[PDB]
Formats: C-alpha cells, sequence, structure tokens
C-alpha cells in the first residue's frame, strides 16, 4: 500500500538529496505511518533518550542514584560538553547528567550515563529488556556519530524507536516517577527548535531529542501532546550522501508538518 503522505514525504526525500526515515504512532487509534520505518538509520544523539532511561530504571530500585555526586575530570571531556566543561574538577550528579545530555546534547554527560550502565551494552541491554530487538549501541561519544552509510552500528530503525519512545514516556516500561522524569527533561530540551516542533502547531506540546553527526545525519524523536486529542510519538531520521553533508533540520520541520496535515 502507498498513502498520499507517504507520496509528500517521498516528494520531501527526493527533493532534499537525501535518506529520510519517518514513522509515526497515533495513540488515540493506535494507527502508525511509516517511510523507509524499517531502514536503519544512525542514531546519533537520539540514543541519548535510551541510556537515560536505562539509569532511570535503575533508579527504580536505587533511590537516591540520580542525587548521586559524579566527578568530571578533565579526560571526560570529548567534543561537545556544554554543561560539563564548566564542572570540570568538580561534580555533577546523575539528575544533572541526565539533563545536560538529554536538554543540552551534551555528550560527556551521555558517556557517563554509558559508564553507569556498564558500557554500551548496558545501553543495548536495557532497550532488549522493554522490547526492543532493533536498537544498538556499539559505542560512546563521541565515535558513535560516525553515521558512515551502511554501518550498523549504532543503529536503530523508525519503527523501533517510535515503539520504544512510547513505551518510555506514554507507557510503563519504566516507574511512574521516572516516566515523569524522563516527560519532563524531553519537554525542556533546548535543542529542538528547528526540528519537529518547528513543523507543528504551535499549541501543541512537544518533548523531544534531536540527534546531528556525519554524512549531515540530523534526527529528532518526539512525544507530541495535541491540547485534547491523544499524543502521538513521531521519529524523523536523515542521513545524507556526503560525509561533511551539513544539517538539514527544515527536512525533519517539513516531514513532520507532512505528518500534521495528514491527521
Ligand atoms: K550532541
Amino acid at each position: 500500500q502507498t498513502s498520499a503522505v507517504q507520496q509528500k514525504l517521498a516528494a520531501l526525500e527526493k527533493s532534499s538529496g537525501g535518506r529520510l526515515g519517518v514513522a509515526l504512532i497515533d495513540t488515540a487509534d493506535n494507527t502508525q505511518v511509516l517511510y523507509r520505518g524499517d531502514e536503519r538509520f544512525p542514531m546519533c544523539s537520539t540514543s541519548k533518550v535510551m541510556a537515560a532511561a536505562a539509569v532511570l530504571k535503575q533508579s527504580e530500585t536505587q533511590k537516591q542514584l540520580l542525587n548521586q555526586p559524579v566527578e568530571i575530570k578533565p579526560a571526560d571531556l570529548v567534543n561537545y560538553n556544554p554543561i560539563a566543561e564548566k564542572h570540570v574538577n568538580g561534580t555533577m550528579t546523575l539528575a544533572e547528567l541526565s539533563a545536560a545530555a538529554l536538554q543540552y546534547a551534551d555528550n560527556t554527560a551521555m558517556n557517563k550515563l554509558i559508564a553507569q550502565l556498564g558500557g554500551p551494552g548496558g545501553v543495548t541491554a536495557f532497550a532488549r529488556a522493554i522490547g526492543d530487538e532493533t536498537f544498538r549501541l556499539d559505542r560512546t561519544e563521541p565515535t558513535l556519530n560516525t553515521a558512515i552509510p551502511g554501518d550498523p552500528r549504532d543503529t536503530t530503525t523508525p519503527r523501533a524507536m517510535a515503539q520504544t519512545l512510547r513505551q518510555l514516556t506514554l507507557g510503563h516500561a519504566l516507574g511512574e516517577t521516572q516516566r515523569a522524569q524522563l516527560v519532563t527533561w524531553l519537554k525542556g530540551n533546548t535543542t529542538g527548535a528547528a526540528s519537529i516542533r518547528a513543523g507543528l502547531p504551535t499549541s501543541w506540546t512537544v518533548g523531544d531529542k534531536t540527534g546531528s553527526g556525519d554524512y549531515g545525519t540530523t534526527n529528532d524523536i518526539a512525544v507530541i501532546w495535541p491540547q485534547g486529542r491523544a499524543p502521538l510519538v513521531l521519529v524523523t531520521y536523515f542521513t545524507q550522501p556526503q560525509q561533511n553533508a551539513e544539517s538539514r533540520r527544515d527536512v525533519l520541520a517539513s516531514a513532520a508538518r507532512i505528518i500534521a496535515e495528514g491527521l
């Protein structure tokens, strides 16, 4: 089958010169609308949601865990550390690290979450534990963002990520307090204004996590509450042929608009 939303997503893709993947879940009627929805895409920073959620899950049994101070040493600093670089030779809590990773895309913070989970395999392990058999996290920051065409490392599919984000933010993969914290974190993201949120009616409330990497990889995953009606989950992944391709957040805004117009 091929819906007219798919016809406009395909044209958007052709216009873009890149590879677009989209997956929407309408919770109201549990319907799904997908474009290259089973192809793999580099997740880039959108993988931080899985790592933050995995640490929240540990916090269900370890009740003070989010309050635990974690040292920031000079050697922990990587390529983009907007919050952590302010605390080197001091400490940050796992809550602070989670907020820095999710809301400011801090790669040092992500690496602290990965370390708390025992390595990238501990993030993948949480994905398998909540039903996601597609997600794979293989590297730490910054190398998980190489987004090399054909490389299965650090990839998921639009379908799998939208199903997972639903479970974490709207379902009960997490404890209620942990889910609420994740939602609070996602809603306060500072990096998404030009991506999914830019394609959506202003009155809709959004939580999202962006991602960016080599090959112009430009991603966003969002939980959407559109006032009146039931929430939506939308993932938009985009990647391009040239390793040094520029960011294309507009494509994600545009995919989101097409998806919103087809409701
Ligand atoms: K980042």
